[PDB]
């Protein structure tokens, strides 16, 4: 899938984007790859933080759906107008799709100063599309209209101005040069978000010993459009307590653990070995099995002297496996078989003593009971 390798770029903390073209003649736009939402939405009018935007009037193939869409979330919102147009991904498959597009005409706290992207590609399912599930998402259109197999995979690599990060979005298959070792799969629990089930969490090999329902309260999702590992309140608190203890040899301000303040060390002296590894055990395809993905401090301390923000934060909407978990790994969104695969990434972080890992099986009792009953 050689022409698709290295087709993602971004700035640390501001997401990964892919170049796309919209309309005829093609308008080039950078689009954030977001497995946590399901709309294809593009800035369509001027904005302080947008260096270009989609101009429907310049496109001979635009069709207006005469329908508005409002997408409030927090910390923000966007609104716009629905239509269809022809869409292609230059460093993607060699196809062109007529896709729904939300042309964003007003927004608050959505576009990001300096991020270099002008729209979002929601890769999750129709159930969470706005205004409702009848607005076919981009990937659904791509699969229906072209032969492309119903699967994509993401290799996010990450790590003055914020550091540039890179990676690859492989549409339609699995590129075996982007990973090493075995691919382990966890089931997609429900096709809305990419919802999965975490059955155990360890911090430096010590079980947090919570009821596993706590890890998925109210859901756990894999989300390339969120930077941090976000954990439900009780789990977050348990985790930081444990990380504090392992690293207690040093002391950092409260704002660092709140992910607000940076912590800096003389360049090159970053004391990685005082921070523990974190293992998340995901439910396997076999009911009583799991496998673990182990992440290093190189993933959960985000570069911003060498300066870092702690990139684990509290959630009130369940666990979010964001970019800093995904950067460990090659992640396969196997929609056709309703499962998500993980393997150690050719661009994983590691030092001479430790490395990200994907290991299994571990046998674990009653993990169907680790979910939330809708
Ligand atoms: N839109 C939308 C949307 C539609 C449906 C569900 N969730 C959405 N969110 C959730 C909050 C963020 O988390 C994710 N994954 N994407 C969001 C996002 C992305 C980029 C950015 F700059 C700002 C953002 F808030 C938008």
């Amino acid at each position: 899938f050689v022409e698709m390798v290295d087709n993602l770029r971004g700035k640390s903390g501001q997401g990964y984007y892919v170049e796309m073209t919209v309309g005829s003649p093609p308008q080039t736009l950078n689009i954030l790859v977001d497995t946590g939402s399901s709309n294809f939405a593009v800035g369509a009018a001027p904005h302080p933080f947008l260096h270009r935007y989609y101009q429907r009037q310049l496109s001979s193939t635009y069709r207006d759906l005469r329908k508005g869409v409002y997408v409030p979330y927090t910390q923000g919102k966007w609104e716009g107008e629905l239509g269809t147009d022809l869409v292609s991904i230059p460093h993607g498959p060699n196809v062109t799709v007529r896709a729904n597009i939300a042309a964003i005409t007003e927004s608050d706290k959505f576009f990001i100063n300096g991020s270099n992207w002008e729209g979002i590609l929601g890769l999750a399912y129709a159930e969470i599309a706005r205004p409702d599930d009848s607005l076919e998402p981009f990937f659904d259109s791509l699969v229906k209209q072209t032969h492309v197999p119903n699967l994509f995979s993401l290799q996010l690599c990450g790590a003055e101005v914020l550091a540039s990060v890179g990676g690859s979005m492989i549409i339609g298959g699995i590129d075996h040069s982007l990973y090493t070792g075995s691919l382990w799969y966890t089931p997609i629990r429900r096709e809305w978000y990419y919802e999965v089930i975490i059955v155990r969490v360890e911090i430096n090999g010590q079980d947090l010993k919570m009821d596993c329902k706590e890890y998925n309260y109210d859901k756990s999702i894999v989300d390339s459009g969120t930077t941090n590992l976000r954990l439900p309140k009780k789990v977050f608190e348990a985790a930081v307590k444990s990380i504090k203890a392992a690293s207690s040899t040093e002391k950092f301000p409260d704002g660092f653990w709140l992910g607000e303040q940076l912590v800096c060390w003389q360049a090159g002296t970053t004391p990685w070995n005082i921070f523990p590894v974190i293992s998340l055990y995901l439910m396997g395809e076999v009911t009583n099995q799991s496998f673990r993905i182990t992440i290093l401090p190189q993933q959960y301390l985000r570069p911003v002297d060498d300066c870092y923000k702690f990139a684990i934060s509290q959630s009130s909407t369940g666990t979010v496996m964001g970019a800093v978990i995904m950067e460990g790994f090659y992640v396969v969104f196997d929609r056709a078989r309703k499962r998500i695969g993980f393997a150690v990434s050719a661009c994983h972080v590691h030092d001479e003593f430790r490395t990200a890992a994907v290991e299994g099986p571990f046998v674990t009792l009653d993990m169907e009971d680790c979910g939330y009953n809708i």
